């Protein structure tokens, strides 16, 4: 975690290096670091907010190259590994059944939406998601796609809350 005002001074490809793992969407991150100097914490959030606002399925798919399935964890030891694996901390690997539950949700998903399955993984359990699936399992196209974007902007706040502070 950087201070505001650090952020503010950063070369532009330090700045937007260090805004990347928060979504594989260029355009996010370049809009933020053509922004600068924001004048507080609170009006870059309200900004990154603002620029994902008019984010469509295009951009869904163009961020899921970057998020592994939930149960299949990443062992890289850079920030978007490290980050996906500490926001599923709270997935219990050792089950089994869930693990097989997982792993089937996404086929299930997978085959009906023809995206990977994506939710805000921080804080929530294997059972929690898995209940998350089963409900997203029957909504239509447009009401998944709504929701999965959602989920992406929350993952993408989080990211940033913890990357830059006041
Ligand atoms: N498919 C996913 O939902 N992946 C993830 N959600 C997160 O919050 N972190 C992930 O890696």
């Amino acid at each position: 975690m950087i201070a505001l005002s650090q952020f503010n001074s950063l070369s532009k490809d330090e700045a937007a290096g260090l805004l990347a793992p928060c979504v594989a969407l260029p355009a996010w991150g370049e809009t933020l670091v053509s922004l600068r100097p924001f004048a507080s914490r609170h009006a870059l959030l309200q900004t990154a907010r603002e620029a994902m606002a008019n984010w469509g399925e295009d951009e869904l798919n163009a961020a899921l190259s970057a998020h592994p399935r939930i149960g299949e964890k990443p062992t890289g030891s850079q920030a978007h590994a490290a980050l996906s694996r500490q926001e599923q901390s709270s997935v219990d690997s050792e089950n089994e059944r869930l693990a097989q539950a997982l792993r089937e949700g996404n086929a299930r998903y997978e085959a009906r939406f023809g995206r990977v399955f994506l939710i805000r993984a921080k804080g929530r359990s294997g059972e929690e998601i898995l209940q998350a699936l089963t409900r997203r399992l029957q909504h239509t196209a447009d009401e998944e796609v709504a929701e999965a974007l959602a989920q992406l902007r929350e993952i993408t706040m989080l990211r940033l809350e913890g990357a830059i502070g006041e």
